[PDB]
């Protein structure tokens, strides 16, 4: 019954965030085993930013110059290196509340949950999609660097994105846990935009599928089309093109609902040029794109963490 | 930069969550120190719950008929009570993960966190608002019975909505965590209905607020309005009336954009009267009331849990 936006219980990630400060610059960072991991660019003044050389910046630290924070205690650093715009801080200590977890890069179209953070203090936990042009739209305020966005698979935690920046337009961008961007942008104070952004077509049609689940049907018609002819229409309104494997992905939910995956983008083009008429769907007056067919199994099925 | 709907960080509240067993109804229990809270329907076959008679059946049950499980430990149960709706199960161990707390009975209007659980385990978390007909619109399957809803002030976990049932439309309805149900609901299967609802003023006002924050400005007029003279427009569209305990407690965002209420209230009245004519305000095409001043100062000042 309902269907809500909802990010994975934090608790695991929870455990895992510390305090990263060095010189007069502090964010967050993850501890995890005996490793703290956080953006590079904690080791530049605000003067530095403007365009740092990271690894000359680098070369003048030493272990002592990072002050890291578990709560209260400080944590003693033991070693240090750079990983693209990520930074590694050995401590003499492993984290004991290390969950099972794995470094993972996520494709655009696919959804997790940010903790966001300050001080390496958790203030709050929400749902986000790496959207097409390699952004992020989220909430994140100065000091939230080094928050991390997460997937939770059974009792394993898979770590996809740490923040670093917000562009023009309000958007945010960040690294995998491997210190990559997504997208095309760099750590650095100068001149970035996002390139357009698409809607990602998967995810309207399985949000469609969540609808009809909760029984808000009005939009289904009687017709079906050609995955060409659909995406034809796509292209017009800025929706990726549906794949065949993205086909393969909504066969749950097509067996599921009994409507054929072809049958719902019938019922989706006739959205697109016709629009919703002032009606909304599962309480939205916009189709959403930011829930993967994943997240609709698991929130209409229950599925649960341990 | 951004705003979302966000939820607190649910680690402290999966600390407490457990399994409650009685015959062959399973559901979520909420174990503090060394009691154990769940929905008193526990005790319920399927065929009890259409006209049940908890002390009734409360009086057939002994310690050992309650199987309390802890992840795969099961916890002994030394003493059980019944207040209200809600069942005591007195457990012979403390659990050690017990955040500090309290228990409160929220006004509507006010938002908190569900941390939605089968079987003892944590599925999600996302954010609701009491709503001024007390219902939640929430996401809630079989089996979620006894997912509590609660907020966190610094290090103190504020609990304030044990889960019970699904009403006609969808709308979910529960206890306190003294048992006690908000609005006129029972926890018996027969027909029952929300009453009408009406969207929460000052919430509303809130999240305008939060929108002239994030720079998304264009539907400020040049305009005041007069306390009276809103609240007429208000009751034709269905609004709360705004009182002055809520004009107060408005004056933090009041005082940090420089718009005054009532000035924010004639725009909104122009908002009524007009619609938002294919617009979107913080990407939502729709007024949003499940934000209270407070989450908003929260999300724009970023606040932390300790
Ligand atoms: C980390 N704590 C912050 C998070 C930012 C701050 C406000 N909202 C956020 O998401 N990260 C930064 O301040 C980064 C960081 C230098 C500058 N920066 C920016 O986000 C800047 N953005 C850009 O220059 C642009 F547009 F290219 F993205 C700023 C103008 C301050 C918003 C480094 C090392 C990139
Ligand atoms: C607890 N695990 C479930 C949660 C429900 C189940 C589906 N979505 C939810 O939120 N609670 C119940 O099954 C409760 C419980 C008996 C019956 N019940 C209902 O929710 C029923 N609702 C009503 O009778 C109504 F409309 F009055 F609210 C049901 C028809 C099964 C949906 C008790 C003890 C009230």
């Amino acid at each position: 019954s309902g269907f809500r936006k909802m990010a994975f219980p934090s608790g695991k990630v929870e455990g895992c965030m510390v305090q990263v400060t060095c010189g007069t610059t502090t964010l967050n960072g993850l501890w995890l085993d005996d490793v703290v991991y956080c953006p590079r660019h904690v080791i530049c003044t605000s003067e530095d930013m403007l365009n740092p050389n990271y690894e000359d910046l680098l070369i003048r630290k030493s272990n002592h110059n990072f002050l890291v924070q578990a709560g209260n205690v400080q944590l003693r650093v033991i070693g240090h290196s750079m990983q693209n715009c990520v930074l590694k801080l050995k401590v003499d200590t492993a984290n004991p509340k290390t969950p099972k977890y794995k470094f993972v890069r996520i494709q655009p179209g696919q959804t997790f949950s940010v903790l966001a953070c300050y001080n390496g203090s958790p203030s709050g936990v929400y749902q986000c999609a790496m959207r097409p042009n390699f952004t992020i739209k989220g909430s994140f305020l100065n000091g939230s660097c080094g928050s991390v966005g997460f997937n939770i698979d059974y009792d394993c935690v898979s770590f996809c994105y740490m923040h670093h920046m917000v562009l023009p337009t309000g958007v945010h961008a960040g690294t995998d846990l491997e210190g990559n961007f997504y997208g095309p942008f760099v750590d650095r104070q100068t001149a970035q935009a996002a390139g357009t952004d698409t809607t990602i077509t998967v995810n309207v049609l399985a949000w469609l599928y969540a609808a009809v689940i909760n029984g808000d049907r009005w939009f289904l018609n009687r017709f079906t089309t050609t995955l060409n002819d659909f995406n034809l229409v796509a292209m017009k309104y800025n929706y990726e093109p549906l794949t065949q494997d993205h086909v393969d992905i909504l066969g749950p939910l097509s067996a599921q609902t009994g409507i054929a995956v072809l049958d719902m983008c019938a019922s989706l083009k006739e959205l697109l040029q016709n629009g919703m008429n002032g009606r909304t769907i599962l309480g939205s007056a916009l189709l959403e794109d930011e829930f993967t067919p994943f997240d609709v199994v698991r929130q209409c099925s229950g599925v649960t963490f341990q």
